[PDB]
C-alpha cells in the first residue's frame, strides 16, 4: 500500500464533496471519466535529419456548459493520470467564476530544454496536425503553462490557420497570444490581479485594516513575483519575506520587489541580499504576517508541519498547496483561507476575455479588461462565503458545492442525466 495516483486524489475529492450535497448517484459516476481522451503520436523532424516520435495526450473533461478550455504542458514527468487529474480540475475552476467552459488540459512527454529553436517549432506545429480533429474554437481552446511561451502559442495558431483555410474565426482557437497577432492587453498580470482581489475581499470580511499590516511569499515565479508587487501598488501590504529553490530572505522593514528582481537576474538565486537574513524555506512557513500566500509548490504543508503555522489569511494560490491532513488542524485556529481554485480563477478570466474579442473582432482598452475583471472575481467569492458562513464548512469544501452544483445543472437540462 505504497502508491500515490495522482488522478485518483483528483476522484477521492470529488467523493469527498458529494457529502455537502444532495446529488443523484447515476450523475455522480459520470464526473468519475473524462469523456474523450486522445493518445495522438507526434512526429518531428530534427537538425541531423532524423525523425523523433513523442508522445502527445489530449484529455477534455466535461463540455456541458459550453467549449472547452486548458493549457499545454511540455516536462518529462507527464502521464495519462497527470493529465486526467488536472483535466478534472479545470471543470471546477472555470465553473466557480460562471464562464461558459468545460475543464480540459493536454501535454507531451517531451524535455523542452534540450530541444533548439526550429526544432520547438517542427513540435509546435507538428502537435496540431495531430489533434486537430479534436479542437476548435468552438470545441476546444488551448492555452500555455509549464515550459510553454506566448512566442510557442503563436506557431500553433499558424499551423490552425493553414489547415483550416481562414473559413472562421482562427484567431480564438488559442488564447495567450501575442499582442500583436490577436492578443488581449492585461494578460501577462493575470493571476497577480486574480489573487490580489481575492486578498482585499477576504480581509474586508475578516476586517482588518491592510495599510499597515504584513505579507509573505514561498517562492518567487513569475506569478509569484508580481503577487508581491501588486500587494504592494495597489493593495498596500509589506512584503517581508521571498524565497526560491535555494533559499529565502527575510527583513522586517519591507522588500521593495523590482530591486529584489534585479538580483535574482544577477546572481544565481536570492542569497546574500542585502538588509536582509539568508533563511530556509522551513522557517518562512512558521513566520508572522497577516497574509500567507504560497504559489511555488504543492503540499508544503503536511502532518508535520502542520500547527507551527502563524497566520490569519492563508491564500491558496499553487495547485493545491495544502494536503487535506492540516487543514483541519489549521481550521480550529480561525483562519479564514480563500481555496486554491478561486484565487488562481484570474488567469482563466483574462484567458475568458481573449476569446471574447477575438469571436466578435473588436478589442478591447486596457483598464475595461481590468476593471470587467473585478466584477468576476468580486462576485465569485462572495457566492462562496454566504455558502460557507451558514452551512459551516470549510471554504476549500464549500468550493466545491457550488462548482459541481453549476455544471450537475447543466447536465440535467441537456438530458444527459433524467434523475
Amino acid at each position: 500500500m505504497v502508491e500515490i495516483d495522482p488522478f485518483e486524489m483528483a476522484v477521492k475529492q470529488l467523493e469527498r464533496a458529494a457529502q455537502y450535497m444532495d446529488i443523484s448517484e447515476e450523475a455522480l459516476e459520470w464526473l468519475k471519466k473524462p469523456m474523450r481522451i486522445v493518445e495522438v503520436s507526434v512526429p518531428i523532424e530534427m537538425d541531423d535529419g532524423s525523425v523523433k516520435v513523442f508522445t502527445g495526450f489530449r484529455v477534455q473533461h466535461n463540455w456541458a456548459r459550453g467549449p472547452t478550455k486548458g493549457g499545454i504542458r511540455w516536462h518529462p514527468a507527464e502521464t495519462l493520470s497527470t493529465v486526467k487529474a488536472l483535466a478534472t480540475w479545470m471543470t471546477w475552476k472555470v465553473a466557480v467564476v460562471d464562464l461558459p467552459y468545460g475543464g480540459g488540459k493536454g501535454g507531451i512527454i517531451v524535455n523542452p530544454k534540450e530541444l533548439s529553436e526550429r526544432e520547438q517549432e517542427r513540435l509546435a506545429r507538428a502537435y496540431i496536425r495531430a489533434v486537430y480533429d479534436v479542437i476548435g474554437p468552438w470545441t476546444d481552446i488551448p492555452a500555455p503553462d509549464v515550459y510553454t511561451n506566448p512566442k510557442i502559442m503563436g506557431w500553433m495558431m499558424d499551423e490552425y490557420e493553414t489547415i483550416m483555410r481562414r473559413k472562421g474565426p482562427a484567431f480564438g482557437v488559442i488564447t495567450g497570444k501575442p499582442l500583436s497577432i490577436g492578443g488581449s492587453l492585461g494578460r501577462g498580470t493575470a493571476t497577480a490581479q486574480g489573487a490580489i482581489f481575492t486578498i482585499r475581499e477576504a480581509a474586508k470580511a475578516l476586517g482588518i485594516d491592510l495599510k499597515g499590516k504584513k505579507i509573505a511569499v514561498q517562492g518567487y515565479g513569475n506569478a509569484g513575483y508580481y503577487t508581491a508587487k501588486l500587494a504592494k501598488e495597489q493593495l498596500g501590504m509589506t512584503v517581508v519575506a521571498v524565497s526560491d529553490s535555494r533559499g529565502g530572505i527575510y527583513n522586517p522593514d519591507g522588500l521593495d520587489p523590482d530591486e529584489v528582481l534585479k538580483w535574482k537576474r544577477e546572481h544565481g538565486s536570492v542569497k546574500d541580499f542585502p538588509g536582509a537574513t539568508n533563511i530556509t524555506n522551513e522557517e518562512l512557513l512558521e513566520l508572522e504576517v497577516d497574509v500567507l500566500a504560497p504559489a511555488a509548490i504543492e503540499e508544503v504543508i503536511t502532518e508535520k508541519n502542520a500547527d507551527n503555522i502563524k497566520a490569519k489569511i492563508v491564500a491558496e494560490v499553487a495547485n493545491g498547496p495544502v494536503t487535506p491532513e492540516a487543514d483541519d488542524i489549521l481550521r480550529e485556529k480561525g483562519i479564514l483561507q480563500i481555496p486554491d481554485f478561486l484565487c488562481n480563477a484570474g488567469g482563466v478570466t483574462v484567458s475568458y476575455f481573449e476569446w471574447v474579442q477575438n469571436i466578435n473582432g473588436y478589442y478591447w482598452t486596457e483598464e475595461e479588461v481590468r476593471e470587467k475583471l473585478d466584477k468576476k472575481m468580486t462576485k465569485a467569492f462572495w457566492e462562496v462565503y454566504n455558502t460557507h458562513k451558514d452551512k459551516n464548512i470549510h471554504m476549500r469544501d464549500a468550493a466545491y458545492v457550488v462548482a459541481v452544483s453549476r455544471v450537475y445543472q447543466a447536465m440535467k437540462d441537456r438530458g444527459w442525466v433524467k434523475k
